């Protein structure tokens, strides 16, 4: 009852929750899903990658996934055609710190990058 009215854009504090739930833990893994770090296909990218990381470490318990389809819901970027596997990580948390850095730099509050105006259609 105190949240969004139905469907509209408020998904930014669902990603400021996720930063401050996944902290910055550096044990001894590397940075996060190199090939899912697409510039405009990660959120995508990231999702298929928590999904097998929950492998590693019972530590992808904290059903929150869920959260950040929201926010795909939210923001444009389900471009499933770029979702492959590239290296696993040891940690889920280290790479839930560098997924949750790179999530949220996509770009800022509307599209991941520019592009160029079409001759038929308007904007995209």
């Amino acid at each position: 009852d105190t949240h969004r009215l139905t469907r509209t854009l408020n998904c930014s504090s669902i990603v400021k929750e996720i930063i401050g739930k996944l902290p910055e833990p550096e044990l001894k893994t590397d940075d996060e899903g190199p090939s899912l770090r697409n510039k405009s296909f990660r959120r995508v990218n990231l999702s298929k990658f928590v999904e097998s990381q929950g492998e590693v470490d019972p530590e992808d318990r904290y059903v929150i996934k869920s959260n950040l389809q929201k926010l795909n819901a939210c923001l444009p970027t389900s471009a499933n055609d770029s979702a492959l596997p590239g290296v696993f990580i040891r940690d889920l948390d280290d790479f839930r710190k560098k997924l949750r850095f790179y999530m949220v730099h996509l770009n800022d509050l509307e599209t991941v990058l520019t592009s160029r105006p079409p001759q038929p259609a308007s904007g995209s």
